[PDB]
């Protein structure tokens, strides 16, 4: 079908290729983002690798993202830092010590927030755990996705894209349960996978984020 009334930059976006995995987040193939994305693909089993990212600075707080309008899937929604694909390239198909989904958010990184690739490099990147889950946009467009979760700890210039992103936002704990009450409420929209770690894991990491290793699973892939 036809993506003619959708922004044009995220269109040509759609042409880039993910990693079909099974559902232990072995690879299987390689399928463009458009297509991993219809709810009637999804239907069929489709599954992609993604990855999340959750950045606090030294003031301990977490960088939220409002994605623009021209967002294909869940657009104008606040959302952790950064989300995105490993794409199907020998550089992010590393799956030694996940590399290619540490270079992968590098990209997204620099890509959707304008921070440049040297202000966190794979290194910095925490890979915590995945997670799998399904949830739909609207009637066409949606997610099937075990997603990566990502931390950093770094203070970043910013000149995000606004084709990407909205408005973007650091908040303290108490400010992202605020604004949980918000997206609760239909004040704002919060986007589902955001929901599902917010409830789940987010303020476990966040009131140890001196200790991060009592969470690393590399292991278990939570079905959410
Ligand atoms: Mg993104
Ligand atoms: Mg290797
Ligand atoms: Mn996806």
């Amino acid at each position: 079908i036809n993506t003619n009334h959708l922004d044009k930059q995220q269109v040509q976006l759609l042409a880039e290729m993910c990693i079909l995995i099974d559902e232990n987040d072995n690879k299987i193939g390689a399928e463009t983002k458009k297509n991993c994305h219809l709810n009637e693909n999804i239907e069929k089993g489709l599954l992609h690798r993604a990855f999340s990212v959750f950045l606090f600075n030294t003031e301990n707080k977490l960088l939220l993202q409002q994605r623009s309008d021209a967002k294909i899937t869940f657009p104008g929604c606040f959302t952790n830092t950064c989300c995105s694909h490993p794409l199907s390239n020998p550089a992010e198909l590393e799956e030694s010590d996940a590399l290619g989904v540490r270079r992968a958010a590098q990209r997204r990184l620099k890509a959707e927030l304008g921070i440049p690739l040297e202000e966190v490099p794979p290194e910095e990147i925490n890979y915590l755990t995945r997670i799998h889950y399904k949830a739909q946009s609207d009637g066409i467009w949606g997610e099937h996705e075990i997603d990566y979760i990502l931390l950093v700890r770094m203070n970043v210039t910013l000149n995000p894209d606004p084709n990407e992103i909205k408005s973007y936002c650091y908040v303290s704990k108490e400010e992202l349960k605020e604004l949980l009450k918000k997206a609760a409420s239909g004040e704002i929209k919060i986007t589902p996978w955001f929901k599902i770690i917010a409830a789940t894991f987010l303020f476990k990491w966040w009131d140890n984020l001196n200790h991060l290793n009592q969470f690393v699973d590399h292991e278990k892939i939570y079905r959410m």
